């Protein structure tokens, strides 16, 4: 089953990412970016440090990874959130909702071993919160997910294309030890929203981790389980 896993992993990584089939990995087009849930997805930008993903989950609250937030060193001035940013192939960058400053970083409110962080945004210069312009993501649960389930991962695969929202179909596997799945991702996908067919946020992509043996790997995310949901409800704003 290492050979089974190698074959399956190799469907996403055995070819160059531009040659992946569109059902596994595709750019979100302009029309789709304006619709839910794509419009909840933004670029978490720590200038000079990292460029990754976050999900708008509250009126002023973005959910991302702890490992992304940590690049800011507890300094909100170092982090911006660029919802639905798009840089085209010819260098034109659009930020239809503007760029949002960060008022507070909650680096590890779920625990240091849970790779999630909350970024609290300032309103815009007119006092408009991002969540007034965009309905935050509907928060679901990971409790009903099962091995083999198909989900959509949405985020900013920086290392593939800069500031271009993409969707990746993921396939859950071996959930006994967290949210694990096959799918194409790059480091910039850290913080990508994982959505079910009903558009509910059920997880956040984190990173790749060892799988089956020490020489193989799989994608890992943080599911919106009972604990994560409790903290979100406590801290969201």
């Amino acid at each position: 089953e290492i050979k089974k896993h190698e074959e399956k992993w190799n469907k996403y990584y055995g070819v160059n990412a531009f040659n992946l089939p569109k059902e596994l990995f595709s750019k979100v087009d302009e029309k789709d970016r304006q619709k839910y849930p794509y419009n909840t997805i933004g670029n978490v930008f720590v200038k000079g440090q990292t460029s990754a993903t976050g999900v708008l989950i509250g009126k002023n609250t973005v959910l991302t990874n702890r490992h992304i937030a940590k690049f800011a060193n507890g300094d909100p001035s170092k982090v911006s959130f660029r919802p639905s940013i798009n840089t085209d192939d010819n260098g034109n960058t659009e930020t239809p909702y503007g760029e949002y400053e960060v008022k507070e970083i909650l680096q590890e409110p779920f625990g240091a071993g849970v790779d999630l962080a909350l970024i609290r945004l300032k309103p815009d210069q007119n006092g408009v919160s991002l969540g007034d312009k965009i309905s935050p993501a509907k928060i679901g649960t990971s409790n009903d997910l099962k091995d083999g389930d198909k989900l959509e991962l949405i985020g900013y695969p920086f290392e593939h294309k800069v500031n271009q929202m993409h969707r990746s179909e993921i396939e859950l596997t071996t959930l006994s030890r967290g949210l694990r799945y096959y799918g194409f991702t790059v480091p910039g996908n850290s913080g990508s929203g994982i959505f079910n067919s009903n558009g509910e946020l059920v997880g956040i992509h984190s990173s790749k981790v060892s799988h089956l043996d020490r020489e193989h790997q799989i994608n890992y995310g943080v599911g919106i389980g009972n604990y994560v949901k409790r903290i979100i409800n406590e801290k969201n704003e």
